[PDB]
């Protein structure tokens, strides 16, 4: 083939630096990028109305937690709206995030759409005018993006077509962002739904990740200037067979070692329905795994960092402190987990948990 | 692989019928789908202002030509705007088109965007919410769509990446339309620019078309419910070597016979910068070619059906008749061409022409 | 991509001519290329010993049938051994075949080998020194070759890997033969085993053929200088649902029309276990099918042309005449079938049969 | 996709162990697998006759070097013939190799063959009955194999077709060996010929390696039970621009970090025409490179370990000692190089050399 560089050494340096800061040792990402539709089902759980102010107050609640949270959070994924909101102190949220030593990210996909002649499979859209949107977001302080593709395991679910099509769109999205100085987080999520065991998930995860990096290559994206946000290798939510945390940890790092090139700056796992505690224990075990792990293995959790905080808050402005405390707890635990230093459960074996939040999806 | 039908026998029948009527013997397509930006450079050639009324009047000029034009035009490709305009008689344009026995089409792509780490190569966007747009257009009377991808020949131009990426997006676009009862016209256009000869264009056209039908297959689209709008195989506009019309005709039908399955209802060629006359002569020779041609070989011209009409009109409402006459001339000639009955030049050999309209592109 | 011609116009002409003669109207191919292992199970059915002389006598029996057989047989596929044998009259068999207006072919693959990490799937080998072998066979009078790949339908049988791998090896084999002036018969056979219905076979056949022509394209083979030897689209041998001959005929020509380019000189079907009579009736119906069939639709049968002859012979030299008569019967019937003129059953509908010969395979 | 394991945990363990011993810290591989044709041009350089005894004596010369060589050589690649020869002491060569703590390997490909419609490109054959040959070699003491594919850089040389085809055959070869308990060394060699610079070689090497691991994945081979034998990233032999050893070292480990998964046990570089000394200095610098290198970076040299020894020997049995001394020198240097401990030149920068041996190829 032939060489026409996509990025200049200058643009390349820039992308590597951002990618590296987000995933610095002990750090992870807060994914607070629920669209108004999904946060609605959250706010609604605590009988609170889904109003812009309520959404703005809760995002603030999370984003203005005390400084114990600073060394733990490398980046925060925001929804478009929140990226233009302000804290009570009149500071735009990207400002409060940065001031606390965090990098701000923005979700840029426009949801999943059905794949015709498939068994309920899906791609995701959002490429139209993505370049323009990325240049603006860059101007407005965001340094990394998020695009989520969804795969599922069924009798004939991860259809090649889905694998090929999803891998290719992740590559297109990645290419566009890099051109605008935004570090793409590539999120090929294989859903925990179904009663498949550990090994079926590992096999499927390995086949999917292989396709994804080949696509990324074809499309010529600069790996060092990217993050990977896979699912951990776990049994299906309906599988009756039990597995320990090092069974899932071993399965996860193996799958990862066989597919993602060492040049990938880091992989930030999604929790997919796991309880806050269970999600921490698995991240820890992953980091305790004996095998050589050439990339940062950290977190990029949403509800796994938010369940207890939301529930503590319960819409009452009066519970702000108690809520923020619940979130800081989690942030600390996950900063420990992503270092294999998580003190409770989690350790080159384990098998604890207890909390729970999943739905026909996973997460 | 595994069977999950994309279309029902009912939806399949529907798509075949529409595809077949558009390309019935003696018929072709008027591509009158210039966006406001390109028609602007047209109107401007005849020192007329680019106003909605002027655009509406000129579209009307073409669309209300006398009934001699009815057996010649199977379909008309409209731009979004015109699809919602009315003729002086208060009739929506889709209505005047249909009443004259034509099927109305709508251009649905949102232009080309650069491919990073490529030599000025491009894909095209417009997939975002394409399903929704297609359902509406269907409601509003359109039965087929148009999406144009652009490839170019250079020292290293038709890069696989471009070929693969463009082929795949044509397949995605095709899949979505078929799901909404719209017959997709697949337009992989290889640009006439460069000083390449006949054979380089044939080779490249063969490689591109092969990729396109494989993609179409992977994506499971129903071929019978599609039209192909390729370029004819011609030397580059800058090639100093001369070729006869059967040299290009032979080169064109060969390239086509090696790549597009007989199940494809018909191929409607683009003129790409050829004069009205030259475009007619080549279409005719193509239809005079001795080889077995299992699909309709017809036209889907824009400026090759409009040059003389536009120039006759020259903005003066007074020249309406003289202008419409110029267009009807062309329509007749092309109805003859697509039957190998075109009486002037054009015939299993030929080499005439004379008119001219191309620019860094081709067309 | 880039142009480095594989074949010269001279080599191209040559390949087209051979391909066209084999499949001239009314003609088909006798596949008499059983290896010593399979003919052994044949000879053994009629309690005759598998000796070189017995094999040579029986091949002779077939190859020296009276002149009524001449306009019916365009080519004969021979096994390596027979290609070097002589008829009683001291004439090398390639000589008696040619003198009777037939083209001689040679099987050049070296059987199937297992595909690792697959459900009993297989490729086929024989590429090693294939070029050398082809140059010799060419010298020794053979003008076309045969290479058979085998695919099967199971809960997860036509695995992409098998499809991709088999398609690619067919392309490699095809490329080598064309370089040595031998017209490759490409044989992607999907086995009749399993209880799948008509539609599952059609879907699978369509997916396989699509892959095969894409591969062929990638590998740059000259289509016009090739023959295709697919399976007809039929239900599985274990399917309890009944289908008429036009159901299978319709299913077959549809599948074919969607996948193989009109440039392919002809498709010579394998019988795969069908009785001599049933095989004739299906070929006929196929040729009676109302749809446009741009290529020769003929036969390339083995046991479907030989069952009755072998059984008539029964090892006795005394029954030579009665045996040859049985074969000539079949040859005539199939010459009629491949013209849609087969007078008994077979006709744009039908549903007759009665004879039988299949085994864990199909054929 | 779907899970049908290729290897059992037992077979998997076995392959990992062998792979790991060959490439243990400080160890490398002696590639002494010249076919009779190439060793002939060697023996001939020192005006010695190419007789079985002369070939047997010289192989012995290398294989019976004193014990200083034992910790340095993890494996030895032998040609078929030598695998069945004996040392003067009546010991089969696989025995003397093993007794000295080495693993014996066997070259199993049958050379390169032209790719039709390509610019002098090539695949390699040797798959026919490869399984059988591998089972025998296993019985006869070999534990790893070698298969070499050759790619070249030209105006349009690394044609996709070549890349795809070569990658696929490496995967087929790898699959077969693993099934027979033999650790495949995968050798996609991009030839040093041409006047291309460092960056063109890096780009091409990155594109080739990406294709190779995707193929390997598709074919389901077990990475941990494999070795990679790439070329270092260097300018073309005809490039007039100069580069330092860390320029080539940096270029090499970057290219490697972007493409080969950390699960690959180790990469054993080929010298490709570099002098013994230059080859050592580059290996060292590679190991001195600041970047994270998750796999063993060692040597698998032929003439780069043999030049001086052969020349010292000069056919005279009398010079046995002086010759073996020259080889032991090199072995030691390379054991140091592959540890970044090579004491002369070589160090996170350098730019020395001086010796020379390349020909229209590279090596």
């Amino acid at each position: 083939p032939y060489q026409y560089p996509a990025l200049t050494p200058e643009q390349k340096k820039e992308l590597s630096d951002i990618a590296h800061r987000i995933v610095a040792p002990g750090k992870g990402i807060l994914a607070a990028d629920e669209s108004t539709g999904s946060i609605a089902k959250r706010l609604q759980s605590i009988g609170t109305e889904n109003t812009e102010e309520n959404r703005r107050f809760y995002r603030q609640l999370l984003l203005t937690a005390d400084d114990r949270v600073n060394p733990c959070i490398g980046g925060v994924i925001l929804f478009h709206e929140t990226l233009y909101q302000k804290a009570d102190d009149g500071r735009p949220f990207p400002q409060v995030i940065k001031s606390k030593g965090g990098v701000v990210g923005i979700k840029v996909d426009k949801g999943v759409v059905p794949l015709a002649g498939t068994n309920g499979e899906t791609t995701t859209q959002g490429l139209d005018g993505l370049s323009e949107r990325c240049a603006q977001y860059k101007k407005d302080g965001a340094d990394f993006a998020k695009w989520r593709c969804v795969l599922k395991i069924g009798e004939h679910t991860p259809s090649a077509l889905a694998i090929m099509e999803n891998a290719n769109v992740l590559a297109r999205y990645a290419s566009i962002c890099q051109q605008n100085g935004i570090v793409p987080i590539v999120e090929p999520e294989i859903l925990p739904d179904g009663d498949h065991d550990l090994k079926r998930c590992q096999y499927v995860t390995e086949k999917v990740l292989a396709a994804v990096y080949k696509a990324l290559s074809d499309h010529h994206i600069y790996l060092e200037g990217t993050l990977l946000k896979p699912n951990m290798v776990t049994p299906g939510h309906a599988c009756t067979q039990k597995f320990s945390h090092e069974e899932i940890a071993m399965a996860t790092v193996t799958a990862l070692r066989r597919t993602v090139p060492p040049a990938v700056t880091g992989i930030t796992f999604l929790s997919g329905g796991q309880s806050e505690e269970e999600a921490s224990i698995n991240l820890n075990a992953i980091n305790k795994c004996p095998l050589l792990k050439p990339w940062a293995l950290t977190f990029s959790y949403g509800r796994a960092l938010q369940a207890s905080a939301l529930k503590a808050w319960g819409g009452k402005k009066e519970n702000l402190k108690a809520a923020q405390e619940e979130y800081v707890k989690r942030a600390l635990a996950n900063s420990l987990a992503c270092q294999g230093k998580y003190t409770p459960s989690g350790q080159a074996g384990a098998a604890a948990s207890e909390s729970l939040f999943v739905s026909n999806h996973a997460y």
